[PDB]
C-alpha cells in the first residue's frame, strides 16, 4: 500500500492495542485530498465529526497563520483592540502586581486575543483521517493539530514553531514564575488510537533565542511539540525528529487529573530528541513505554541547553528500554528530573555518554512500575540506538 493507506503494524506499541490504528485507510477516492494551504486542509478535515475514513496529502508549506485568503496574519491582526503588550507588562510586573494571578484589563483583552490566534491555528482532527506528507518537503508551519477523536495517523511532515502572539504570564509557576504559551505543534486531547510517524518538530525562524526575558524570565512563544492531555489513550510515536525546542512531549497536563489515571497509554520509540531543553518525555500517570529513542544536546547550549530527558510526575509509570544518552558531563541521575507523586520508574539498558547506567537507582527511585509492556515491535540492542536513529528519524525520510 502507498504511504496514505498505511496502518499501524499490529504489534506496533499501545497505538495497536485493541482495534488499532487504521486511520483513514479504508477511505474512498472521493476522501481523498491532496492540500496545499489552510483553506484547503480545513475544508478537507471538515468538522470534529465528520468520521467518514479521509486520506489528506500535504503537499508544500501550509502556513496556518493566514486569514481566508491565505493573506499573512501577525500580532496585530490577531489582537484585541484593548490589548497592548506594553501596558500587559508594566501590569503585571512583580515589583508592583506582586505574585497574584493577572487579572483585569490586559489579562482580559489577552485572553481575548489568544482566541482569536487560537481560531486560526488550531484545527481539529476528526475521526478515521490519515494525514501525511508527499514528498520530503511538507510542512506545518504556526499549526497546532488537536486530535480529540479516535483512529489518527500523522506521517511525513515537518512541524514548524507553533507561534503564540500572546503568551500568559503565571507568577504562581515555579519560584519566580513563568510565560506560557498555548500552541504544540500536536495536541492528544482526549484522542485515542494515534499514531505520530516519521515527523520532524521544531522551532523554525523564531527559536527561543530570538525571545527576550521579561521578569527575569523566557518571554516564551512555544508550548510543547506532541502533547497529551485529558485522558488520551493508545498512542504510538516513532522515527520522530525533535529538535531545537524547549518543551518537548507533556503527558498528563495536571496532578489534578487523576482521571488521567490508567489513560496516556503512550509508546515512544526510535525517536530523535537534539537540542531538547526538556520534557522528553514529562510524564504524570501514564504507563508509558519509551524504548531506543536518541537524545543528544549539550548542558552549556546558548539556545536550547538540556536540562533534562524524563520528567517523572505524579504516579507516573516509565517503562523504559534501551535508550541512549549523548549529553557530555552530565551526571546520571540529572537524566531525570522527579516532580511531587513521582516515585517509580523502570528503566533497563540506559546508555549515558557511552555508560550503561540506572536512572531509576542514581536517583532512589522504586524500579517497580506495576505493568511491563507486552505490544512492541523488535527492540534494538542500544549499540544501535544512535545509528538507526539518526539515519531514519524525522520528515523525509519516506515520500
Ligand atoms: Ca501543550
Ligand atoms: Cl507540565
Amino acid at each position: 500500500a502507498d504511504l496514505g493507506h498505511q496502518t499501524l503494524g499490529s504489534n506496533d506499541g499501545w497505538g495497536a492495542y485493541s482495534t488499532g490504528t487504521t486511520g483513514g485507510s479504508k477511505a474512498s477516492s472521493s476522501n481523498v485530498y491532496t492540500v496545499s494551504n489552510r483553506n484547503q486542509l480545513v475544508s478537507a478535515l471538515g468538522k470534529e465529526t465528520n468520521t467518514t475514513p479521509k486520506i489528506i496529502y500535504i503537499k508544500g508549506t501550509i502556513d496556518m497563520n493566514v486569514d481566508d485568503n491565505l493573506k499573512p496574519l501577525g500580532l496585530n491582526d490577531y489582537k484585541d483592540p484593548e490589548y497592548d503588550l506594553d501596558k500587559y507588562l508594566k501590569a503585571y510586573d512583580p515589583s508592583t502586581w506582586g505574585k497574584k494571578e493577572p487579572s483585569g484589563t490586559q489579562e482580559e483583552a489577552r485572553a481575548r486575543s489568544q482566541k482569536n490566534q487560537k481560531a486560526r491555528v488550531m484545527v481539529d482532527i476528526p475521526a478515521n483521517t490519515t494525514i501525511v506528507g508527499s514528498g520530503t518537503n511538507a510542512k506545518v508551519v504556526g499549526g497546532n493539530f488537536q486530535i480529540k477523536s479516535d483512529n489518527v495517523i500523522i506521517r511525513n511532515i515537518e512541524f514548524q514553531d507553533a507561534y503564540d502572539y500572546f503568551p500568559q504570564w503565571d507568577p504562581t509557576d515555579g519560584s519566580s514564575g513563568n510565560w506560557n504559551s498555548q500552541y504544540d505543534n500536536i495536541t492528544i486531547n482526549g484522542g485515542t488510537h494515534i499514531w505520530i510517524d516519521h515527523c520532524t518538530f521544531n522551532d523554525g525562524s523564531r527559536p527561543d533565542s530570538t525571545s527576550p526575558k521579561y521578569y527575569g524570565r523566557k518571554y516564551q512563544h512555544h508550548d510543547g511539540q506532541t502533547d497529551a492531555s485529558n485522558g488520551a489513550n493508545y498512542i504510538t510515536m516513532s522515527y520522530n525528529y525533535y529538535h531545537d525546542h524547549d518543551k518537548s512531549s507533556i503527558f498528563g497536563s495536571s496532578d489534578s487529573k487523576t482521571s488521567d489515571d490508567g489513560k496516556l497509554k503512550i509508546t515512544l520509540h526510535h525517536n530523535r530528541y537534539k537540542n531538547i531543553v526538556q520534557r522528553a518525555p514529562r510524564v504524570r500517570f501514564g504507563q508509558v513505554h519509551v524504548y531506543n529513542n536518541y537524545y543528544e544536546g549539550s548542558t552549556s547550549s546558548s539556545s536550547y541547553p538540556f536540562s533534562y530527558a524524563w520528567g517523572i510526575g505524579k504516579s507516573s509509570k516509565i517503562y523504559a528500554q534501551n535508550n541512549v544518552i549523548d549529553v557530555p558531563g552530565l551526571s546520571a541521575a540529572k537524566t531525570i528530573s522527579v516532580f511531587s507523586g513521582g516515585t517509580a520508574l523502570y528503566d533497563s539498558g540506559t546508555l549515558l555518554n557511552g555508560t550503561q547506567i540506572n536512572a531509576s537507582a542514581a536517583n532512589g527511585l522504586s524500579s517497580s512500575v506495576g505493568w511491563t509492556p507486552s505490544l512492541h515491535g523488535s527492540i534494538d540492542a542500544s549499540a544501535n540506538v544512535k545509528s538507526n536513529v539518526i539515519n531514519q528519524a524525522g520528515a523525509g525520510k519516506l515520500n
